[PDB]
Order: structure tokens, then C-alpha cells, then sequence
């Protein structure tokens, strides 16, 4: 039998109520005699398909519904079978969010939408518009505070601003999303991102601000505002900050349009515990008592279960959540959402860092929003391993090339075999002295070179592969330190005598497999 049989393993993101979920798990254990294990792995959304593809992984996976169409398409999610009476318990619109190719592929849990969260003491009257934040910031800077801080590393948080004046993902036509009609590069999208970049250029925000930094700053009363979802309210409650939750600011007179997510629970198609998982989800979790346990740990938002949402509706923070939801748009769940999110993340981060102009960033995003891509077999906490698409720069290990653990900087010309194989062009001359040779390779023979300026520094001592200055070749090296600007001080283990120190751009320093 599969190692997975005879137990129930559940994965949910670390920012949500996993302890509350485990309480529901315990109630289930008492009745069934079966162990339930709740885990919250890092990079969950990408980790799931990694393990589920081998027939392993959790029996149940929790995530916003946008990822689930891709999971289902890849054959990773079982069709669920709630009867009509169970379906009646949840809002019809939540079920629509978990339908793929006409079949239900997950149980809806809760509606999530970003809201403006503000410190009432610092800012009793929050701004109605994005346009007034610059002035507000300079006033707060004079008192050692800032106006606004939110995660600039995940495009989820910047999307409401991009969409405000006309930006969109995929156009919905003829009862379906048109993957050839992408709106990430229109006048509206450009206007939104430009405003964001201008905030950074004018020292109103830092391009390096991530989730952790933004949350800490708000919860310590150092910033007047933040942009986050219901899950975050719990930590703010503990902080003692006198906060309110309200409608996001308008941009160019238009309401901000956050992408609305439906937190959903899918069943692993390879799971030998499917009926058990159904019972858990339908009869334990999706009950007033079950959702209450999770909600009390970390607020779920507007829950899909009507009976319980009736209790939560009176909450002004929930009213604010739904007001923003109403102004926003439920995300598509099509498989192209993975490429879309990669494209917009790269564009936002690159425009923020100055790696690209807004027009350059969004032009590339439009090209790659629905593009085929692969991932490198090798993963790291320091560099992403995806997407590898046409035009990506990669480090390639030739099968009969240079012997000293060296890789060549190549360009991806083609993604084939369902993203599992690549054609890459070698700028260096082959054994016949001819440069520009195209090679076919698998996922283990290449590493993704970041298309931007990585924010994550290597700790001293880290073993790396770095391009030698003036060359297009990667050599083994150790990280000695990191300059203030992020440049890596390296010691190439290459020469035969002295420990020199060579500076190399962080983008060209890769984690050794
Ligand atoms: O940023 C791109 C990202 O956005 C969404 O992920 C959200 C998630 O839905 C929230 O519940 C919370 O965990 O924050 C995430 C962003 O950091 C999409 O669901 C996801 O697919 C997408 O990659
Ligand atoms: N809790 C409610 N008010 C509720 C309303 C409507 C329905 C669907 O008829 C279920 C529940
Ligand atoms: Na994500
Ligand atoms: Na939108
Ligand atoms: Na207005
Ligand atoms: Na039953
Ligand atoms: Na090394």
C-alpha cells in the first residue's frame, strides 16, 4: 500500500488558522480512530504539485481557488461529490469558483478580499484616494512614521491598484476567459503601476518591503496604513494597535479592484483516503462549529457556509471585506493563472527595483501572461526555480563540455514536452569552434537566472555558482559577504593559489544544486 494510506494529511498556508484546523482534526480523530495531521509548508502553492505529481502529498490542500484549475488540469485533484442538500449549505457563487471543465474540484471555505487597514490613532480619517498618500506620508515622516506599507514582493497586493483604472488579467468573452486577450499592459495598468513606482521614487515606499516587514511595521505603530486580508487581523488584535478596516483608496476616481479569492479545500486525486477526506470536510469542517474553530484562530473572511456567515455578517471588518470584494473581481481559475501571476510578480518587482521601466515591465508581462513554461529540478530558498520560458536566461550544464563544475549562460529558445524539456542556445563556441549551437536538455541540466534584482542575500559561507566577470561562464565559489547595495563579495574556488575577493552582481550568483 501507499505510504499515505490509513491517515489524513492536510496542508494549509502558514498565515491561516492551522491550529484551529487541527482542533477540528482532533474532533474527527475521536470519532474515527484515524490520525489527522495539519501542516503548513513554505511555498505551499508550488510544493503541492511537486509532490502530488509523484502520487504523494497531502490528502487535502487548502489555497485560493485560482490555483485549483491548474491543479485539476494537471490531474492532481479528484472530483468532489457533495449531494444537493450539502450544496445548498454554501452560496452558489462559491461553488462556481471551484468548478473546472463543468465539474466541482474543491470545497469552498471562505471569500477573501484585500482591505485598507489603518491606525485610527495616527490616522482617524484615512484617505479616500491613492493620490493623497504622498502628502500624507511626508507629514508622517516628520514624526518618524510612514503613511503606507504592504507586501511589494507578491503581485496580489498591488493588483487592486493596477486594475483600478482599467488593468485586467484575461478578458471574459463567449462564456470563457480569452487567454489571447490580456490586459496587463493597457493604459490603466500602466497608470496604476506608474503611481506605485512614483511612490518608491519619491521615498514614500521601499521596493524591498515584503509581507514580514509590512506586518511588523503596522503592528508596531510605525506605519499608518497597510493592505492585507482577514487572516492578518488576529496578529493586529494581539499588537493592541487601534485599527480599522475600510474600502481601499480610489485611483483616478476609480475604486481599487482587488482580485477576490475563495479559499478552497481540494482532495488529492492520488489519495487513498478520498471518502475519509469527504467526511472530514463535509461533516466536520464545513459546520458552524468547525469553521468557528478555524476562524477564532485566524479570521477566514466571509465564509461560504451560509449558516455561519449569518453570524459574521454583522462584523464591520467583514462588511468592509465584502465592499472591497464587490468592487473587485473573482479570479479566474484557468491553468494560465500560474503564468499570469509569475508575469505580474516579475513586472511589479522589476518596475519597483528599477530593473525595468513600467512600459518595459508590462510589455514583457503581456507576452508571458499565458506562456508555456518549465521549472528546474533544483529548488532553493534564494532563487525561484520557475518560470523557465522562451527568452529566459539559464545556466546550462553541458553533457560533454567544461569539466570544473562549470555551467554556461544560455538563452531558452523553446519549451517542449509539457515544460519538461528545453532548447537552449549556447553563445560560446562548440567543440568545432561554432557559437550559437542549440541544445536539448531536461529539468536537471539548467538553473533559472533571475530576470530581476533578487532581494534575498546569501549568508556568508554559502556555496554558489557565479558568472566570472567579463565572461558568460559560471564557476563554483563561496559567499564571503554582501555589500550594502546587494553585490556579492565572492571567493572563486577556481584558482590554484591565492584567496582573492571578486565582486559579482547578485543576479548572476546562483545557489549551487
Ligand atoms: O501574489 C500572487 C498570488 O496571489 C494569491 O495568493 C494570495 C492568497 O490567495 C492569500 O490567501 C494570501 O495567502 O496571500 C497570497 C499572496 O501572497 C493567489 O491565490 C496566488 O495564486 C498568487 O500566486
Ligand atoms: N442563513 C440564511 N439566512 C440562509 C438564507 C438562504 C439560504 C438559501 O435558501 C440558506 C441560508
Ligand atoms: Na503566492
Ligand atoms: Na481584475
Ligand atoms: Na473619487
Ligand atoms: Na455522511
Ligand atoms: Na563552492
Amino acid at each position: 500500500m501507499k505510504i499515505e494510506e490509513g491517515k489524513l494529511v492536510i496542508w494549509i498556508n502558514g498565515d491561516k488558522g492551522y491550529n484551529g484546523l487541527a482542533e477540528v482534526g482532533k474532533k474527527f480523530e475521536k470519532d474515527t480512530g484515524i490520525k489527522v495531521t495539519v501542516e503548513h509548508p513554505d511555498k505551499l502553492e508550488e510544493k503541492f504539485p511537486q509532490v502530488a505529481a509523484t502520487g504523494d502529498g497531502p490528502d487535502i490542500i487548502f489555497w485560493a481557488h485560482d490555483r485549483f484549475g491548474g491543479y485539476a488540469q494537471s490531474g492532481l485533484l479528484a472530483e468532489i461529490t457533495p449531494d444537493k442538500a450539502f450544496q445548498d449549505k454554501l452560496y452558489p457563487f462559491t461553488w462556481d469558483a471551484v468548478r473546472y471543465n463543468g465539474k466541482l474540484i474543491a470545497y469552498p471555505i471562505a471569500v477573501e478580499a484585500l482591505s485598507l487597514i489603518y491606525n485610527k490613532d495616527l490616522l482617524p480619517n484615512p484617505p479616500k484616494t491613492w493620490e493623497e498618500i504622498p502628502a500624507l506620508d511626508k507629514e508622517l515622516k516628520a514624526k518618524g512614521k510612514s503613511a503606507l506599507m504592504f507586501n511589494l514582493q507578491e503581485p496580489y497586493f498591488t493588483w487592486p491598484l493596477i486594475a483600478a483604472d482599467g488593468g485586467y488579467a484575461f478578458k471574459y468573452e463567449n462564456g470563457k476567459y480569452d487567454i489571447k486577450d490580456v490586459g496587463v499592459d493597457n493604459a490603466g495598468a500602466k497608470a496604476g503601476l506608474t503611481f506605485l513606482v512614483d511612490l518608491i521614487k519619491n521615498k514614500h515606499m521601499n521596493a524591498d518591503t515584503d509581507y514580514s516587514i509590512a506586518e511588523a511595521a503596522f503592528n508596531k505603530g510605525e506605519t499608518a496604513m497597510t493592505i492585507n486580508g482577514p487572516w492578518a487581523w488576529s496578529n493586529i488584535d494581539t499588537s493592541k494597535v487601534n485599527y480599522g478596516v475600510t474600502v481601499l483608496p480610489t485611483f483616478k476616481g476609480q475604486p481599487s479592484k482587488p482580485f477576490v479569492g475563495v479559499l478552497s479545500a481540494g482532495i488529492n486525486a492520488a489519495s487513498p483516503n478520498k471518502e475519509l477526506a469527504k467526511e472530514f470536510l463535509e461533516n466536520y469542517l464545513l459546520t458552524d462549529e468547525g469553521l468557528e474553530a478555524v476562524n477564532k484562530d485566524k479570521p477566514l473572511g466571509a465564509v461560504a457556509l451560509k449558516s455561519y456567515e449569518e453570524e459574521l455578517a454583522k462584523d464591520p471588518r467583514i462588511a468592509a471585506t465584502m465592499e472591497n470584494a464587490q468592487k473587485g473581481e473573482i479570479m479566474p481559475n484557468i491553468p494560465q493563472m500560474s503564468a499570469f501571476w509569475y508575469a505580474v510578480r516579475t513586472a511589479v518587482i522589476n518596475a519597483a527595483s528599477g530593473r525595468q521601466t513600467v512600459d518595459e515591465a508590462l510589455a514583457a508581462a503581456q507576452t508571458n501572461a499565458a506562456a508555456e513554461f518549465g521549472s528546474s529540478y533544483w529548488t532553493s530558498e534564494y532563487n525561484p526555480n520557475a518560470p523557465i520560458l522562451v527568452g529566459s536566461e539559464v545556466a546550462y550544464k553541458p553533457r560533454r563540455g567544461s569539466a570544473d563544475g562549470e555551467w554556461i549562460q544560455c538563452e531558452v529558445l523553446k519549451v517542449v514536452a509539457d515544460g519538461t524539456r528545453f532548447e537552449v542556445r549556447d553563445p560560446e563556441p562548440d567543440e568545432l569552434g561554432n557559437s550559437g549551437k542549440v541544445y536539448k536538455c531536461n529539468r536537471k541540466e539548467l538553473l533559472l537566472i533571475p530576470p530581476g534584482f533578487p532581494t534575498k542575500n546569501y549568508p556568508p559561507g554559502t556555496k554558489v555558482l557565479a558568472r566570472y566577470p567579463e565572461t558568460t561562464t559560471f564557476y563554483p565559489a563561496i559567499v564571503i559577504g554582501t555589500k550594502r547595495d546587494g553585490t556579492c563579495r565572492l571567493r572563486f574556488d577556481g584558482e590554484e593559489e591565492v584567496d582573492k575577493e571578486t565582486e559579482v552582481t547578485r543576479r548572476l550568483v546562483l545557489p549551487s544544486p
